[PDB]
DNA sequence: GGTTGGATGGTAG
DNA sequence: AACGCTACCATCCAACC
């Protein structure tokens, strides 16, 4: 089979651009403000300019000022770059009837009855980026390879505006030559794991006993990896359903009194049950995020559909019990719903 | 021993 | 050191077939 990838490029801030091209070439900063005090919050993202001198996706917007406090910092507009993404995968769902929507700005096609060979998908690939700059003016890179995994892989190489094709010799050169940190869900605590057995490539972990393996990263880590290693892993191209809706806020201040924390989780709840749409959940788990940015949950599945009514009671008794059972000041306080009807 | 549900862990967007 | 918000799959544990 043939997998092509698309990934928009900092994507949050390229639509910005694109609806004010005078920021092009100097930094901008997409930042999620908290409300807390003036300017507590994190980067979303940042464009390229930005990024070079450390401006990157999660750090304080207060570490991002120090560092650059001449750059242009905008709220994030969510809604604008869902509906600019939804217009992107609507041109990519011309060229594939085989489309795994993964993300805001990522998506699958499985190519393999569309061309014969990786020249093909490659052109293929000039195609679908001519397309979207034509119609949507951003940039994307594309990621070409015989599965989902090495697909992502070069598209990871190719960043900044490019395209990449990892054809079957160079999967054999990068199961013996990439660090295994750079897998896909492969994050720091599970690197550090790997490293600690004295893994530092794919190839490694067929030189390990699987139990041991299976015993430091756990089972699917162990079968994903080893699978990747031996050159077998082939899972399909598919529509990923959505499985929860939720929302969490960051109070004005922290709080254990519970008449202060109800009015932001009756927010959340609102919120949540608008964006359900006709979907009716039958588990409901209010989230805390703690003092020290722990997370905390309580749930509930009911056997029926949760009326808005009973979310609202419910939620009510869970945060009780997070209250009960946890003796920290509550910073964020959220909802989820899930198991949908 | 497998499935479910609840609490938590790890991950990536 | 600071510090947002969305949502995926996995693991551990105990209840229950
Ligand atoms: N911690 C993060 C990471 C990403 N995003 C959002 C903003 C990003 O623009 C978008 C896509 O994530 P990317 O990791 O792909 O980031 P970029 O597209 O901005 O950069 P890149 O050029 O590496 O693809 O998701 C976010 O809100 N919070
Ligand atoms: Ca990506
Ligand atoms: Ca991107
Ligand atoms: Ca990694
Ligand atoms: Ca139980």
């Amino acid at each position: 089979g043939i997998v092509l990838f698309v990934d928009f490029d900092y994507f949050y801030a390229q639509v910005e651009e694109v609806l004010n091209p005078s920021l092009k070439g100097k930094p901008v900063v997409v930042c999620v403000f908290s409300g807390r005090f003036e300017d507590s919050g994190a980067v979303a993202t940042a464009n390229y300019e930005a990024r070079k001198f450390g401006v990157k996706a999660g750090i304080p917007i207060v570490e991002a000022k120090k560092i650059l406090p001449n750059a242009v910092y905008l709220p994030m507009r969510k809604e604008v770059y869902q509906q600019v993404s939804s217009r992107i995968m609507n041109l990519l769902r011309e060229y594939s009837e085989k489309i795994e929507i993964a993300s805001i700005d990522e998506a699958y096609l499985d190519i393999s009855d569309k061309v014969r060979d990786y020249r093909e998908a490659y052109n293929l690939g000039l195609e679908i980026k001519n397309k979207i700059l034509e119609k949507e003016k951003i940039t994307v890179t594309v990621g070409i390879s015989k599965n989902k995994v090495f697909a992502k892989i070069a598209a990871d190489m190719a960043k900044p505006n490019g395209i990449k094709v990892i054809d079957d010799e160079e999967v054999k050169r990068l199961i013996r030559e990439l660090d295994i940190a750079d897998v896909p869900g492969i994050g720091n605590i599970t690197a550090e794991k790997l490293k600690k057995l004295g893994i530092n490539k794919l190839v490694d972990t067929l030189s390990i006993e699987f139990d041991k393996l299976k015993g430091m990263i756990g089972e699917a880590k162990a079968k994903y990896l080893i699978s990747l290693a031996r050159d077998e892993y082939n899972e399909p191209i598919r529509t990923r359903v959505r499985k929860s809706i939720g929302r969490i806020v960051t109070m004005k201040r922290n709080s254990r009194n519970l008449e202060e924390i109800k009015p932001y989780l009756f927010r959340a709840i609102e919120e949540s049950y608008y964006k359900l749409d006709k979907r009716i959940p039958k588990a409901i788990h209010v989230v805390a995020v703690t003092e020290d940015l722990d997370i905390v949950s309580r749930g509930r599945t009911f056997p029926h559909g949760i009326s808005k009514e009973t979310a609202y009671s419910e939620s009510v008794k869970l945060l009780q019990k997070i209250l009960e059972e946890d003796e920290r000041k509550i910073r964020r306080i959220g909802v989820r719903f899930s198991k949908f009807i």
